[PDB]
Order: structure tokens, then sequence, then C-alpha cells
């Protein structure tokens, strides 16, 4: 009689965005994060993007975001080297966990409109 609790290992998907970007196999695309101070802690953010990108060309991450956890890693007491190095570990879909900003709070919206590129 000991040990148990059977019902869900964190599951939330209200809070968080999930930004996916089916980016190609084993390659790089170009994503720049920097790192800020707060108060007591730190948080990871997003420098600048790649030009002619699939984040960019896409649209889903952008200069600013909030990133809450990549691929399943907390960025609470992460740095940009652990970031970055989890961009680079993707294998087709970058599972990035950005805060709904005003920029981005949406994973599939659509993009009307005469010229885009």
């Amino acid at each position: 009689g000991s040990s148990g609790s059977s019902g869900d290992t964190v599951a939330n998907a209200s809070g968080p965005l999930m930004v996916e970007i089916v980016k190609t196999p084993g390659s790089a695309l170009g994503i720049s994060l920097t790192t800020t101070s707060l108060r007591n802690k730190s948080v990871i953010t997003i420098d600048r993007i790649k030009p002619a990108s699939v984040v960019d060309r896409s649209g889903a991450l952008h200069p600013g975001d909030h990133i809450l956890s990549i691929d399943g890693t907390s960025m609470e007491h992460c740095s940009l080297l652990e970031a970055t190095k989890l961009l680079a570990s993707i294998s087709e879909k970058v599972r990035l966990e950005i805060l709904p900003v005003p920029q981005s709070q949406r994973p599939l919206r659509p993009s009307s409109g005469p010229s885009s590129g």
C-alpha cells in the first residue's frame, strides 16, 4: 500500500501554445534565441529569425516571443546553449512551446491577401 497516482502526467493544452514548424529532415533553419534577466530568474526568448527560412517564410516564430518550453524542455532553468541545441535536435517538426502572444496565438491560422511571398 504505497505510491500510485494514476491519472495524467502533466496535461493542460490550454495555457502555453505549441508552435510547431514543419522544417526539413535533419536540416537547420537559423533560429536565433536571446536570454534575458528579470529579478530572481531569467527567461529564454527569440532574438531574430533567418531570412527565406521555414520559420520566416511560414511566420511561426517571432523576435520577442516568450518560449515556455521546447520539445518537452522547460524554459525555466535553461540557457541559450541548451535551447539552441533543442532546435537542432529535430526530426521533422520542431516542438516549440511559446506563450500566447499578440504576434502569434494560433498554430495554424489562415493567411489571405494579394501578396505574400
